[PDB]
DNA sequence: CGACGCCCTGTCGCTGAGAAGCGTTTGCGTCG
DNA sequence: CGACGCCCTGTCGCTGAGAAGCGTTTGCGTCG
């Protein structure tokens, strides 16, 4: 697949009580999909528990995707924080990412 | 237009007596044409002139086109030997390129 | 290196990906 | 700032662009 999937900013009004109770705690808990999924820009996994949602608007594709573990262990924040946050920006867009790939530049 | 144009390395064998009588000497003699002409990094303009073509295999898109008079005045390179050059890499690839986009990085 | 044990329960590799070009676009300076 | 003159004949702005995820993928260490 080629080209880059959209970026939709989700307003914290938005966010319901069920995805917060989908926030994934365990690693090794999660469930994989390749249809209903999303993908962890850390770990670089598809799966279906709830993942942060970049609001900065010059934030582009699913680079501001972490899931729960990863953005606890790596980051220090936790997703329900982020997600409730109306001015969090993954760590990609403040430029701190630690993941494999990003480091490495 | 969305997506990258590909990126093709062109044999010094195969390069033409036709395509070095083309190389621009000045600027304002450019011929434009959207279909027809290619578009040089640095002035960002798609004329007809023969460009450089950029023999990295790591390279991609048209990054590496640089027309005659923007390649002789910004790197103190010639496009015909860039051309005979089989081993010639274009200033984005070595990092050097300082057009008004890759020098604000 | 893949079994087990520990507490702070965890993350890298590969592929293919990584714009392009039309529009407000061309060096320097006195000078009206 | 857009006419003119100079020699080394020239280059920036805006838009939309800027992967994603399956596979060889999960911290630390003695130890067989
Ligand atoms: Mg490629
Ligand atoms: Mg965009
Ligand atoms: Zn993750
Ligand atoms: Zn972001
Ligand atoms: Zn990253
Ligand atoms: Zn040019
Ligand atoms: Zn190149
Ligand atoms: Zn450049």
């Amino acid at each position: 697949g080629s080209v880059t999937l959209p970026h939709i900013i989700r307003p914290v009004e938005e966010i319901t009580e069920e995805e917060l109770e989908n926030v994934c705690s365990n690693s090794r808990e999660k469930i994989y999909n390749r249809s209903l999924g999303s993908t962890c820009h850390q770990c670089r996994q598809k799966t279906i528990d709830t993942k942060t949602n970049c609001r900065n608007p010059d934030c582009w594709g699913v680079r501001g995707q972490f899931c729960g573990p990863c953005l606890r262990n790596r980051y220090g924040e936790e997703v329900r924080d982020a997600l409730l946050d109306p001015n969090w920006h993954c760590p990609p867009c403040r430029g701190i990412c630690n993941c494999s790939f990003c480091r490495q530049r």
